[PDB]
RNA sequence: UAAUGGCCCACCAAGGCGACGACGGGUAGCCGGUCUGAGAGGAUGGCCGGCCACAGGGGCACUGAGACACGGGCCCCACUCCUA
RNA sequence: GCCGCGGUAAUACGGAGGGCGCGAGCGUUACCCGGAUUCACUGGGCGUAAAGGGCGUGUAGGCGGCCUGGGGCGUCCCAUGUGA
RNA sequence: UGAAAUGCGCAGAUACCGGGAGGAACGCCGAUGGCGAAGGCAGCCACCUGGUCCACCCGUGACGCUGAGGCGCGAAAGCGUGGGGAGCAAACCGGAUUAGAUACCCGGGUAGUCCACGCCCUAAACGAUGCGCGCUAGGUCUCUGGGUCUCCUGGGGGCCGAAGCUAACGCGUUAAGCGCGCCGCCUGGGGAGUACGGCCGCAAGGCUGAAACUCAAAGGAAUUGACGGGGGCCCGCACAAGCGGUGGAGC
RNA sequence: CCUACGGGCAGGCGCCGAGGGUAGGGCCCGUGACUGGGGCGAAGUCGUAACAAGGUAGCUGUACCGGAAGGUGCGGCUGGAUC
RNA sequence: GGUUAUUCAGAUUAGGUAGUCGAAUGACCUACCU
RNA sequence: CAGUGGAGGCCCGAACCGGUGGGGGAUGCAAACCCCUCGGAUGAGCUGGGGCUAGGAGUGAAAAGCUAACCGAGCCCGGAGA
RNA sequence: CGUAAGCCCAAGGGUUCCUACGCAAUGGUCGUCAGCGUAGGGUUAGGCGGGACCUAAGGUGAAGCCGAAAGGCGUAGCCGAAGGGCAGCCGGUUAAUAUUCCGGCCCUUCCCGCAGGUGCGAUGGGGGGACGCUCUAGGCUAGGGGGACCGGAGCCAUGGACGAGCCCGGCCAGAAGCGCAGGGUGGGAGGUAGGCAAAUCCGCCUCCCAAAAGCUCUGCGUGGUGGGGAAGCCCGUACGGGUGACAACCCCCCGAAGCCAGGGAGCCAAGAAAAGCCUCUAAGCACAACCUGCGGGAACCCGUACCGCAAACCGACACAGGUGGGCGGGUGCAAGAGCACUCAGGCGCGCGGGAGAACCCUCGCCAAGGAACUCUGCAAGUUGGCCCCGUAACUUCGGGAGAAGGGGUGCUCCCUGGGGUGAUGAGCUCCGGGGAGCCGCAGUGAACAGGCUCUGGCGACUGUUUACCAAAAACACAGCUCUCUGCGAACUCGUAAGAGGAGGUAUAGGGAGCGACGCUUGCCCGGUGCCGGAAGGUCAAGGGGAGGGGUGCAAGCCCCGAACCGAAGCCCCGGUGAACGGCGGCCGUAACUAUAACGGUCCUAAGGUAGCGAAAUUCCUUGUCGGGUAAGUUCCGACCUGCACGAAAAGCGUAACGACCGGAGCGCUGUCUCGGCGAGGGACCCGGUGAAAUUGAACUGGCCGUGAAGAUGCGGCCUACCCGUGGCAGGACGAAAAGACCCCGUGGAGCUUUACUGCAGCCUGGUGUUGGCUCUUGGUCGCGCCGGCGCGGCUGGGGGCCUAACCCUCGGAUGGGGGGACAGCGCUUGGC
RNA sequence: GGGGAGGUUUGGCACCUCGAUGUCGGCUCGUCGCAUCCUGGGGCUGAAGAAGGUCCCAAGGGUUGGGCUGUUCGCCCAUUAA
């Protein structure tokens, strides 16, 4: 399920790593209209905008098909399950009958071989994607859109997925990977079933360096800093939050909700 | 060596033993016999006869048909005495 | 020795008379066998008294139907040596 | 609820109709019922699969029975990772009862209960009855199978009882009878399923398992009784219905 | 040093060698502040858990909890009383 | 009239505990056990 | 079980990175050096070159450390003859 | 000196290069010398580097978006290189340059003409370029070793040797072709809806063949031939030129980290772009134009000296510091870029000479003792590599381990096993095993080179840090919990546009705390925070207008103003602890004593659970007891009356780890008893050069007084010839720094909060942007009709639907889709 | 109950020193005082002797090594003429 390690070295005694059995003996990404330069670290003034990112292995961006209604009715064969270094999910290089090739988030169950296709006609079989007004309520589906003709947003994380609770007018109900309850549009496309590689959560970085390869840098407790730096700044011998625990910017992080009441996305939720 | 034997040595082979109790630990001289018990059994080995082992502890060989020898020899340790 | 005895009327303590047993002995203690069929081969048990493994499956081991025949290992019998 | 109180309720509860979500368990059939080695197993559907009984007497020809150790299974609780989470519910909080009430009753409530995988391996894991085989009256109802079929025959499940066993209680062709094979276990109560050592286990723990000391017993079954905040039937100025009186005052 | 001149004894060296020394393990006995339970013994304190429906049926594996017996949860058991 | 605290005097008990129960005074408005 | 295999913020140790202890130096060789010693040394490694982020701002495995040899708020010129 | 202190690149430097003349200053002395002064020379390129090539981060930036101005963001494009692409190797010559001049061999583009060939043609399509880490094969080269073989001028010393003697040297480049070794690459045919319908290309489907060759490319070897070529000897300041051969130019071995290179295998952290190059076609052309050969022609710009681990760069200095890449020989040691010695090459560090005092530094040794030293074994010492034997608690089963403790190690002769090249053999080489023996005090004989154990604390671990007094027990960390966030995400930067988050989507991202792992994490929501709560209470603008006012002759104009409607917030109600936080006092009680399982009682929001406990917490205190020592305020084990532990500012524990901090023991020692001798670099003396802080001026003694209370300087007494040199640190309240402590100033600044007052931000009502239709409750005026029905403007509120503003988005759309009069933004209201 | 001496303690005062008079303990080197710990001389003694006690005189010299703590001090070990 996951590769363990004999403790021939500390850290290595706890560190597990995925088994890329599901990866169809295919190191190389499809160099074709498929990879792409990628880089970053912080924002477009020179300034850091997101703490503690940076460093960590070089990456190639694999272009992914998230609209998947360009090729309506056009089938394609699942040529490969590939490793994507920049999502939790695994990917499927699938060849279209067209001779067109793209990538898709490999869902659980997908076998290299499987035919697959998008469109309203399509079979409610694992892999195929089609509008929502069209999937039988109760179906667990993934890689969903949100507003129609707009690309997939919901449920793309590894082994995640949402179910259809019901329909209701031009909209359908969904239960997001978060448990949220939402009316999405009927005409929203969604590939069927749930996401590949659900085994993900159980890896265990195990050592410090491994987090670093991930490009995540060390992150330092508020407690550790000084008043200039951060509201937990009293430092004065390991010390108690002196107040309701806050962000480096001093907004409460202890439980305070942040979501803009008067958001219009509002009257389409329930969870 | 009186003589067989890994009894001892060199060389080679990878074996030998074990729940049918090896290996270890504890305990003990064994026997004819003796005590007990209806008997099967149990307990036992004083005296007597046989066998074994030992001679303050340990090691050794010499002489010899025979001993590694209680009242023989060499050595070490412990112990007693003599001393110039 | 055990069951127990002695808290006013003691055949259970101590003394007495008397009696019983055995006598150059009589008691105590120690240890062995017996009683103990209480390790049970002789000769024991397990529903509730102590005691059936929580249940399978199987290794070794133990045990094994009817008839003919060969050997004769156990088994049996005879003689003979031995059992000082 | 014994009666209550905490609790919920005008911020609109309880009762009622409609709509939706989610988890768990499977009413009636149901049983003195069946199946499985045991633990154990219950809506319906299919799929995959183990055992078992009967008929025909066709095949192999003693290939068997047991079974230390080993290996597997092993209720509930409990553990690890991850889900799930309606009702219930140790812990916990509150109400009440009480001398007190860390309980019984009530209101609330978390692990847990459910699933996947992994571990734990215990039990009144009980028929307190090891498995196999042959022997030794019958009566009764019941499940299941075969046969011209007011009944014979085989396999289970019960109650009553031949002989016989048995300390009694009870057993009795479902033996605790009569016999053989093999395994497991017992050897006075307490100390103690403890300690040490070993081996398992994430832990909680489990397996193996003493002794010092100490007691005159510990016990099984049955018999008389007496007692029960056990039951049934019945009696008495016992209570009730009823009239006086103490308790108060003085003596 | 002896010789019948071939050799012998003395002596030297080496092997092994009692034991002694050093170091590290194993088994066992004694002992140790203190601590754990256990057994017996005045007529001590606190409750009343079990025996009768023992006054909440009992026991039991486990789990939590509690001055203490013990209580509760989950399952199991009659070795449970009463129509 | 009520609440509470305490106390001994009784009361219920075979008896004790406790309690209930009663009274006084100050303040105030059925349970266990021998 | 043996073989093969060749993992690892694994071990010893130079380069390289670093600064643990002591001595020396203290108008120094040196405005942080020297010697002996010591830490890391396939990694959260070291490093050349090209770039971006700055003053209540940046950067910070967090010392209020660093930001051109003194940073609890850089340097310069100015308000200023506060 | 020789993994440099030698040699070649790059950066920085900028004439420091070479000559000639010269020494005032520069040079830490000297100077005839110089890196110094004067002057003259000196740097040569199609092929090396860079530009007339590509793209990276980034920058710039037509469009476009945003901002008071300045300016910000930004597409295409353009700029940007130690990365991609691209054609030169050996040797000679100068005082000074040289893949640059010359010699030799060998190449590249451009244009022209031509031959042959082909649908030609790009900025567009496609291929390719095009990629990580670790380990690694085959073959080869650089490089290196041996040679009795090839060449060579020479040498016989000092006892021996005329020899398989000694010493020197036995290479370098090279087109075609050939060979060896490797990389790259499927071929053919049909169909095609895709690569923004341009395709014979690429992709995808179908079948047939060859499964490898062939073709293509690269490395090496060879290869016509060109080159070079030592020791030693004569001339020689200089520095070379001759000799010096007509040189020889050959075998064998070791051998890369380099080459073949886009090789192979494994792994997870999943590993640039763009042009060149190839191919496809479009427009356009097919007398063009592409392609291949040959001939003739053309080929610019900039760098090129010298220094370059330093006396030429950065450090004010000819500064013991700092500075990226390549080469970096031999021998020995297990290996190596380590160590010792040494080639080549380069240096003796730009003050010397003496002396042989103290004292200081670096170093050596020491009788007996062996931690008694001391805050501390600080420091030194011991140990030290490899080989074999052996190795404990505990453990997370890997560890602990180099545990511990041991033995071996040199040289000679003999027997012998295996691997490599060759061929299987010899020779060479790599790694061994067995016996016999020799010498010394000692055999990793020198240099490199661990002392060890036991037991506490904290922290899991490797890591990080206060550049320049702190390296830690602090930070970090894998891991745990809480919390926010549904995507135009939350959050952060920005006035905005926008960006980061993320080309991510709840297995994700932001915040917070805790900090491997094991076992666990108790009670208290009264206060605070947060979350929930369509009721109520208060509450601003605004709406409303009874009622009152000013003025006017009036119509009016103007102002004040009650009820009543009006958000968020606060109040109120409930939840909430891995949210801020909190978690008691007193009296009585048991067989003697003591104690208190029991009770009582006051207070509370609730009174601290496990576990730990004189502790990184314990005041009293060196608590008390045990251990250890002759002796122990430390340490370890216990008890617990915890001044003042305690459960994620986590509680207890835990193998391993540690330049952490504590205690103990063994080894060893000059740490000490207790010092002594010796070495060198200073100190001292002579010659050259020649500072500094400091300094009221000085002709500057002791004592006892005294004085502003600590006198060379007043008094009194005592002592004392003048001047120096080497020494010591008691005084000159010695130097240094306008005391850091302390106070003061209505001085400053950083930090905090439930100080005050703002501001950003965020919440919020009205309103502008702002529209349509419809249902129903309230108002409003006219009418029909006995306070109510029907109607329209006005409506105010609430529900629903619409779409066209506004927002998002869609193969660019005068459009489709989604949201939608909301949101966003403007003004304004009150809040936090 | 009373009177003093000293100037080693704890203090009070705030006089020099805040354009600086470095703090506890140790080491090293001491030197002074005597109010004497030893040794020398003596008086009394409830001094037999021996050993002591108390006071007087006397600085000449001497006045150990370790354990524990930063300690001074103190406790402790082994001594000493002390
Ligand atoms: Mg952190
Ligand atoms: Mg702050
Ligand atoms: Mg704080
Ligand atoms: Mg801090
Ligand atoms: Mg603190
Ligand atoms: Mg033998
Ligand atoms: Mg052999
Ligand atoms: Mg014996
Ligand atoms: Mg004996
Ligand atoms: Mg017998
Ligand atoms: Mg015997
Ligand atoms: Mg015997
Ligand atoms: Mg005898
Ligand atoms: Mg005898
Ligand atoms: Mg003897
Ligand atoms: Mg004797
Ligand atoms: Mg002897
Ligand atoms: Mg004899
Ligand atoms: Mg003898
Ligand atoms: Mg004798
Ligand atoms: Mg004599
Ligand atoms: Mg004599
Ligand atoms: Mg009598
Ligand atoms: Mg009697
Ligand atoms: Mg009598
Ligand atoms: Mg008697
Ligand atoms: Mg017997
Ligand atoms: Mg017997
Ligand atoms: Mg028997
Ligand atoms: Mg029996
Ligand atoms: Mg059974
Ligand atoms: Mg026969
Ligand atoms: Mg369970
Ligand atoms: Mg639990
Ligand atoms: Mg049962
Ligand atoms: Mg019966
Ligand atoms: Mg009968
Ligand atoms: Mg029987
Ligand atoms: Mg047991
Ligand atoms: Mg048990
Ligand atoms: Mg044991
Ligand atoms: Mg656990
Ligand atoms: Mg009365
Ligand atoms: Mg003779
Ligand atoms: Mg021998
Ligand atoms: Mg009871
Ligand atoms: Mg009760
Ligand atoms: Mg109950
Ligand atoms: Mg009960
Ligand atoms: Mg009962
Ligand atoms: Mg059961
Ligand atoms: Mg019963
Ligand atoms: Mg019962
Ligand atoms: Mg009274
Ligand atoms: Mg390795
Ligand atoms: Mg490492
Ligand atoms: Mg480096
Ligand atoms: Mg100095
Ligand atoms: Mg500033
Ligand atoms: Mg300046
Ligand atoms: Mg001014
Ligand atoms: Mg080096
Ligand atoms: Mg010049
Ligand atoms: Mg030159
Ligand atoms: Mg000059
Ligand atoms: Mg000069
Ligand atoms: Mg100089
Ligand atoms: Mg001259
Ligand atoms: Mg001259
Ligand atoms: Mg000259
Ligand atoms: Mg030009
Ligand atoms: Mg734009
Ligand atoms: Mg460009
Ligand atoms: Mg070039
Ligand atoms: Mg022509
Ligand atoms: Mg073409
Ligand atoms: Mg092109
Ligand atoms: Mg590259
Ligand atoms: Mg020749
Ligand atoms: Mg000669
Ligand atoms: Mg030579
Ligand atoms: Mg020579
Ligand atoms: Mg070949
Ligand atoms: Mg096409
Ligand atoms: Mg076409
Ligand atoms: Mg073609
Ligand atoms: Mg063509
Ligand atoms: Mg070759
Ligand atoms: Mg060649
Ligand atoms: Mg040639
Ligand atoms: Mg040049
Ligand atoms: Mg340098
Ligand atoms: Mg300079
Ligand atoms: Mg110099
Ligand atoms: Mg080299
Ligand atoms: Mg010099
Ligand atoms: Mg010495
Ligand atoms: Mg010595
Ligand atoms: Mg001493
Ligand atoms: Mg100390
Ligand atoms: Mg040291
Ligand atoms: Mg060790
Ligand atoms: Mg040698
Ligand atoms: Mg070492
Ligand atoms: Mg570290
Ligand atoms: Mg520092
Ligand atoms: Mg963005
Ligand atoms: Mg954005
Ligand atoms: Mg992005
Ligand atoms: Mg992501
Ligand atoms: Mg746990
Ligand atoms: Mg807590
Ligand atoms: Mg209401
Ligand atoms: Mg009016
Ligand atoms: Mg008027
Ligand atoms: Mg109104
Ligand atoms: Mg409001
Ligand atoms: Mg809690
Ligand atoms: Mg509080
Ligand atoms: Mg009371
Ligand atoms: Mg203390
Ligand atoms: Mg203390
Ligand atoms: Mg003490
Ligand atoms: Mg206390
Ligand atoms: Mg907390
Ligand atoms: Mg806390
Ligand atoms: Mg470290
Ligand atoms: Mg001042
Ligand atoms: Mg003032
Ligand atoms: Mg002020
Ligand atoms: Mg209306
Ligand atoms: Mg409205
Ligand atoms: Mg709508
Ligand atoms: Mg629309
Ligand atoms: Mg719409
Ligand atoms: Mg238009
Ligand atoms: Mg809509
Ligand atoms: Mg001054
Ligand atoms: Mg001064
Ligand atoms: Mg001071
Ligand atoms: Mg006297
Ligand atoms: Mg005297
Ligand atoms: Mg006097
Ligand atoms: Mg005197
Ligand atoms: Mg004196
Ligand atoms: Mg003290």
């Amino acid at each position: 399920a996951v590769k363990k390690f004999k403790p021939y070295t500390p850290s290595r005694r706890f560190m597990t790593v995925a088994d890329f059995s599901e990866i169809t003996k295919t190191e190389p990404e499809k160099s074709l209209v498929k990879p792409l330069k990628k880089t970053g670290g912080r924002n477009n003034q020179g300034r850091i905008t997101v703490r503690f990112r940076g460093g960590g292995h070089k990456r190639l961006y694999r272009i992914i098909d998230f609209k998947r209604w360009d090729k309506v009715g056009i089938p394609a064969k699942v040529a490969a399950i590939e490793y994507d270094p920049n999502r939790s999910a695994r990917i499927a290089l699938l060849h279209y009958v067209d001779g067109e090739k793209r990538y898709i988030i490999a869902p659980d169950g997908l076998q290299v071989g499987q035919q697959v296709v998008a469109g309203p006609d399509a079979p409610i079989q694992v892999g195929n994607a089609l509008p929502l007004r069209f999937i039988p309520v109760g179906t667990v589906v993934h890689a969903v859109e949100l507003e129609p003709k707009k690309g997939a947003k919901l449920a793309r994380a590894a082994g995640t997925s949402a179910q259809i609770q019901g329909r209701e007018g031009d909209y359908v109900i969904l239960r997001l990977p978060s448990g949220e309850l939402r009316k999405v549009h009927g005409e929203c496309y969604a590939t069927v079933g749930a996401v590949g590689n659900a085994d993900h959560k159980n890896i265990v970085l195990g050592k410090a360096g491994r987090s670093r390869w991930l490009g995540r840098r060390p992150h330092v407790r508020g407690a550790a800093m000084n008043p200039v730096d951060h509201p937990h700044g009293g430092g004065e011998g390991r010390a108690p939050r002196g107040r309701p625990p806050a962000s480096p910017w001093g907004w409460q992080t202890k439980g305070l909700k942040t979501r803009k009441r008067r958001k219009p996305s509002s009257r389409f939720i329930i969870a």
